[PDB]
């Protein structure tokens, strides 16, 4: 029960971080309206489409995937590697991934921080859920 | 010994990544100075009563609670399912976070940088214990 | 043989992940122009010797050491313990950071990005073979 609800982990979660790592840039590199009205880089906002919901897409898709990755790697991990139980974790797979994805997309698309209000406070909360799981169990195995 | 060790290293890191990007979540967007002067959402930079301490404040923590985080976590952990030594393991949970901690609401109160000088040095080190007392166990296994 | 292969993956991204974070703290507070004409701080880009290359190489090191870890320790670790192979774990901790490395250093040179193109998708692409090694074989110890 336990390497199994681990194996998503992976698979998941590079969806989620890396792989909307490598579309993210990607999709920037080609659209490449850098080199902007002669520069040297940095500085992102000369004309809105350059930069304007780039600046923010680049650092948000990133700024979400960081965020609840490490809680949800970590946490559970130094866990995972105790024989913890099956349910349990599978529900936090679904919690993370699905509370951070509605949270990434959601404040994606619609400019405005307040939407990242409903999801942002379903992945602070499997963080609830996680931490005590762990904390009962590793004391129960001593 | 071992799993102890490693166990309050969850809860630790659940207050200080998890427990106050929550209140610098929570607090920040309570009293949410954002739909500025009629503004579709990015920036931070106009008003003082506004952004200049949450921007500073936030961002602050965030920085601090991911920097630090990465070779804690990860380098620990190479060295957790391995065979770990207990004044040594419990020290880096200690010397590292309060080697954080006073280095995070220093930079965080009193704007001046000159403050995280110190305390920033006094978890730098903890990499290098960490790392030599990681290899060593490295090297006693081959 | 497993450890053999995972015993540098935490030593040689201390060089990566936090002996880059400390020379650029070390360097950056003690060089710091801080102090910035008449300033509690925040905000760093008046003079060129003072903010834009320094806030730029402290972020563009940062940043780049920030993206690698993720894929390769958490993806590394969770295939870890496990039952893995040498030669594998010894392709996928190798590349990426010799893939990495030009990656990072290249953007913080020459300020621009364009340079950046190169060695990521030499990165990423580790990411990939990576985030499957982990499931196949993760497949075959069920
Ligand atoms: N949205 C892309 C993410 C692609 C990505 O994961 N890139 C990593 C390595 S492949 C990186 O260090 N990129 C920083 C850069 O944009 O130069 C980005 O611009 O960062
Ligand atoms: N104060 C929060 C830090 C707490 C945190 O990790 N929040 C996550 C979990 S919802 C988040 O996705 N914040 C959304 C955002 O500000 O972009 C922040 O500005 O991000
Ligand atoms: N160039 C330094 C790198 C040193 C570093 O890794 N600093 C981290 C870890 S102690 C930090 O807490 N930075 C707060 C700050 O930059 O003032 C920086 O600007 O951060």
């Amino acid at each position: 029960p336990a390497l199994p609800a681990f194996l998503l982990c992976s698979t998941l979660l590079v969806i989620k971080m890396y792989v909307v790592a490598i579309i993210t840039g990607q999709v920037r590199l080609r659209k490449k309206a850098f080199a902007n009205p002669e520069d040297a880089l940095r500085h992102g906002g000369p004309q809105y489409c350059r930069s304007d919901p780039d600046v923010e897409r680049c650092l948000r898709a990133h700024r979400n995937d960081m965020e609840t990755i490490y809680p949800f790697l970590f946490l559970g991990f130094v866990y995972s590697f105790l024989g913890p139980n099956p349910f349990v974790a599978w529900m936090h797979f679904l919690v993370f991934l699905v509370g951070r994805v509605a949270h990434t997309v959601a404040y994606l698309g619609k400019l405005r921080a307040p939407i990242r209000s409903v999801t942002y406070t379903l992945a602070q909360l499997p963080c609830a859920s996680m931490a005590l799981q762990i904390l009962w169990e590793a004391a129960r195995h001593l």
